[PDB]
């Protein structure tokens, strides 16, 4: 059986507890931390392409009131974020289970831009998820997972100066 799991779940959890924010530039911001997956079932000498979006986890905007995030009154439709390709795709499955896939080269941006980055709306909640494809032939296949530990606000500051800190001890 494809098992996907989270490296590094005690620290991402530390930031959730928090609330999570991630910075979002005109140019884009590699994420801290970096999501790291360990993924075992795959066919060694199958082809996949790991991809990574973000799912709007609700349709509101979110400030940061005496302390604390709050929801706003007014709800949106959250149209889907674009895709980012892992840079080793496409690769052997033997690849992808010999070290956890690290998404290190993801940059979030707030701005429409050439490529590579992914856009984001500041103050929205976001829930990474990925889809392991197999591509070609009759074999073709996706399989997506959801990492709520990661859960984060897009931000273009940090609020929470107990995020700042957690991000600065452990980077
Ligand atoms: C676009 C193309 C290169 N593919 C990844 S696919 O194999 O035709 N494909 C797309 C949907 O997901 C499955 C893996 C099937």
């Amino acid at each position: 059986e494809l098992r996907v799991g989270l490296e590094e779940s005690e620290l991402w959890l530390r930031f959730k507890e928090l609330t999570n924010e991630m910075i979002v530039t005109k140019n884009g911001r590699r994420m801290f931390p970096v999501l790291k997956v360990n993924v075992s079932g795959l066919d060694p000498n199958a082809m996949y392409s790991f991809l990574l979006d973000f799912v709007a986890a609700d349709n509101h905007r979110w400030k940061y009131v005496n302390g604390e995030w709050v929801p706003g009154g007014k709800p949106e439709p959250q149209a889907p974020s674009c895709v980012y390709i892992h840079p080793d795709s496409p690769n052997f499955g033997a690849h992808w289970m010999k070290a956890p896939v690290s998404f290190s080269k993801v940059k979030l941006t707030n701005k429409l831009n050439g490529g590579g980055q992914i856009m984001l709306n500041s103050l929205h909640k976001y829930e990474p998820r990925i889809h392991i494809v197999r591509v070609g032939g009759p074999q073709r296949m996706i399989t997506s997972h959801c990492f709520p530990e990661t859960q984060f606000i897009a931000v273009t500051a940090y609020q929470n100066e107990e995020i700042t800190a957690l991000k600065i001890k452990y980077n």
